[PDB]
C-alpha cells in the first residue's frame, strides 16, 4: 500500500467508552480497567462490550490510521456508523453498521455475517485501516509485514457518517490487559 499520505490524527471519545475502559490523557491509548471507572452512564456508552469510538466523524474522502495491538490475545478494529446500537447484545456485521476484523482464540477473522477466515503469515503488532468513503472501501494492512493486505470490504453501504471503532477485548485470562494505541504519523 501507498496510503500513508491520507493519514488522519485519531483521538478516542471518552463519552462513547464502556465504563470499565481507561483512556490516556492524550486520548491515544485505551485499556480495560480492573473495575467500573467511576463515570456516569449515558446513552452513547457501549454497555455489553469493552468498546469505544474515535472522536472524528467522516462522510467523505480517504482516511488512514494505524493501531498497535502488541501482546493482545483479543481485539476488534475498524469503522462503524455513527448510528450503531450501543446497548445490549449485537454481532459485528456490515448489516449492523460495522466494518471490522478481529483476533480471537489464535484466529484472525473479518466481521462479515457469517465471519470470514483471514490468512496472515506474520502475526501483526500494528494494523493500518484505510477508508475510501466515495469508493465504498474499508481495507486492513499488516504494518509488521511491510504493509501486506489483510482484508478489503468493498461495495460498503456506510449510510451515514463513520467513526473509528475499537474493542480492547475482555481479560478473563489475565493475558489481554495490554492497551490498543493509536500510532504516530
Ligand atoms: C456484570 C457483567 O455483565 N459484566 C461485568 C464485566 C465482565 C462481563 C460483563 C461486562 C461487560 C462489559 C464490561 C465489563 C463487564
Amino acid at each position: 500500500h501507498h496510503h500513508h499520505h491520507h493519514m488522519v490524527h485519531i483521538t478516542l471519545d471518552r463519552n462513547t467508552a464502556n465504563s470499565w475502559l481507561i483512556i490516556s490523557k492524550d486520548r491515544r491509548q485505551v485499556r480495560m480497567g480492573d473495575t467500573h471507572q467511576n463515570v456516569s452512564d449515558n446513552k452513547e456508552r457501549f454497555s455489553n462490550y469493552p468498546m469505544v469510538l474515535g472522536a472524528q466523524r467522516f462522510s467523505s474522502g480517504k482516511m488512514y490510521w494505524e493501531v498497535d495491538v502488541t501482546q493482545k490475545e483479543a481485539w476488534d478494529l475498524g469503522v462503524c456508523r455513527d448510528s450503531v446500537q450501543r446497548k445490549g447484545q449485537f454481532s459485528l456485521s456490515p448489516e449492523n453498521g460495522f466494518w471490522t476484523i478481529w483476533l480471537w482464540q489464535d484466529s484472525y477473522e473479518a466481521g462479515t455475517s457469517p465471519q470470514t477466515t483471514l490468512h496472515i503469515q506474520v502475526p501483526p503488532c500494528q494494523i493500518g485501516i484505510f477508508v475510501d468513503y466515495e469508493a465504498g472501501v474499508v481495507s486492513f494492512y499488516n504494518i509488521t509485514d511491510h504493509g501486506s493486505l489483510i482484508y478489503t470490504f468493498s461495495e460498503c453501504v456506510f449510510a451515514g457518517p463513520l467513526r473509528p471503532f475499537f474493542n480492547v477485548g475482555f481479560n478473563y485470562s489475565g493475558g489481554n490487559a495490554a492497551p490498543l494505541k493509536l500510532c504516530p504519523l
